[PDB]
């Protein structure tokens, strides 16, 4: 049996798209070490259905611990922002300890994610081959990467302007890049890619000229779920009207801050919606409320028609419940993928990363809406009220909702030849490093 190594890096999405492709691969007979923190991997088991108990083993890599970044720390998901760097740090640390994994465990290939260029020179070392997956969408590593080669001219094939907010948004963010081109350059043969054709076929054409390589689509990758947390969510939910309600969420690794905060809750408020909103506090802050974080009196102001779940919320099954009709979102491409699969309009809100990138093409799709900031960069009340108003409330974007429900179709016609070309690319891969090491 061929075996496969597959390290995410160590965020709640990566490891999400990188367990529903490892379960894709699993049905394709290879057996599959799934390597992260233990912090990551108790996160995500209750995602891994017991018919894979036998193909899906997770292994456990250690990074440097100390009382002050000890191992539950080891994750973005409610990471202190401020602990970035020294995650990103400690993980490089785990190399050695990668090192002798892969020659414990030996596996046939080794698939990595765009945040540790350092994995691909532990494989290599090792004759072992090594191919990227990328859980972000293609725009915005085409974005990336055009610049390199034609720095003087614009983006080919879209209107797509960045915000001044994000182009002024020094060493941290070069070494960042610099390390996400090393882990594409350094790929074996291909690259692979959380994204479909229809979505995005012509940037993934340009970005298979730009590196020289084939880009393998493998999207769309989405997890789909008796559950007492939803039970609360679902009651009140089974009261609204079809297609009432928005779902509010940041992800698992942003903290809006107080004034980003006011404008959503005030925008909400003037749409007049029913919302289910998200709110999170960091790791290591169990003093904070919900009550704190939002505007004085909001929630009594929204009555009946605002739900606020602290920590987490079932967001999949939101999405799916037929009163929703809109998702107020951060546009992290999990979000954006879940959100056409299950057919329900975007109204994007980015905040950083790939995200503003992700919700042009939302945009440019038509498949969702973008609430754009003002001049000096701040969300604005009263574009996403506006928003909210057409896509939801009223439904006069109509024209939206369409496009969303098309697009829904589209992936929901799509079975398990999305791998097809994956599977070729690793076997004829395999076959010539097994000559080479010959
Ligand atoms: O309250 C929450 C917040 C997030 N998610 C899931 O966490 C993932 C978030 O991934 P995404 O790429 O959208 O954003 P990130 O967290 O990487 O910024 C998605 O699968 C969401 O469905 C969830 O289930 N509940």
């Amino acid at each position: 049996t061929t075996t496969i190594l597959m390290l995410p890096w160590l965020g709640y999405g990566h490891l999400s798209a990188f367990l529903e492709l490892a379960k894709s691969l699993s049905r394709r007979n290879f057996h599959i070490y799934f390597c992260s923190t233990s912090v990551n991997l108790d996160a995500i088991k209750p995602k891994l259905p017991s018919s894979f108990s036998d193909s899906i083993q997770f292994v456990e890599l250690h990074l440097p611990s100390s009382p002050e970044f000890p191992p539950h720390l080891h994750t973005t998901n409610g990471l202190p922002p401020t602990l970035m760097p020294a995650l990103h740090q400690a993980f490089s640390m785990a190399a050695q300890h990668f090192e002798s994994i892969l020659q414990t465990l030996a596996p046939h290939l080794l698939i990595y994610d765009s945040l540790q260029p350092w994995a691909p020179r532990v494989a290599s070392s090792l004759k072992i081959p090594a191919i990227n997956f990328n859980t972000t969408g293609v725009f915005v590593i085409s974005q990336g990467l055009h610049p390199i080669h034609y720095p003087h001219s614009k983006f080919p094939f879209s209107e797509f302007v960045l915000h001044n907010h994000w182009k002024a948004m020094t060493e941290r963010t070069r070494k960042r890049g610099e390390a996400f081109l090393y882990c594409l350059h350094a790929s074996c043969s291909v690259i692979l890619i959380n994204s479909f054709r229809e979505l995005e076929g012509k940037y993934m054409d340009y970005l298979s000229v730009l590196l020289n390589k084939k880009v393998v689509p493998v999207g769309p990758l989405v997890y789909e779920p008796e559950d007492e947390g939803y039970s609360s969510i679902k009651n009140w939910l089974d009261k609204k009207e079809p297609s009432s309600t928005v779902f509010v969420s940041f992800g698992s690794e942003y903290f809006p801050s107080k004034e980003e905060m006011e404008e959503i809750a005030h925008g909400l408020e003037a749409s007049e919606v029913n919302f289910i909103w998200v709110v999170r506090f960091p790791q290591g802050d169990n003093t904070s409320g919900i009550e704190d974080a939002l505007p004085k009196g909001f929630l009594e102001r929204a009555g009946e028609r605002g739900m606020v779940v602290k920590g987490w919320a079932p967001q999949a099954k939101i999405l799916k419940h037929w009163s929703t009709g809109g998702f107020v979102s951060h546009c992290g491409w999990n979000s954006v993928m879940e959100s056409m699969m299950f057919g329900v309009p975007i109204i994007g809100v980015p905040m950083h990363v790939d995200q503003p990138f992700n919700a042009g093409l939302v945009e440019e799709a038509g498949v969702g809406v973008e609430a754009k900031r003002d001049p000096d960069g701040k969300i604005q009340r009263d574009e996403v009220a506006k928003l909210i108003k057409e896509v939801v409330v009223e439904k006069t974007r109509e024209d939206v909702r369409k496009k969303a429900r098309e697009m829904s179709e589209i992936l929901r016609s799509k079975g398990e030849e999305k791998f097809d070309e994956m599977v070729a690319e690793i076997s004829l891969l395999l076959k010539i490093e097994h000559h080479h090491h010959h």
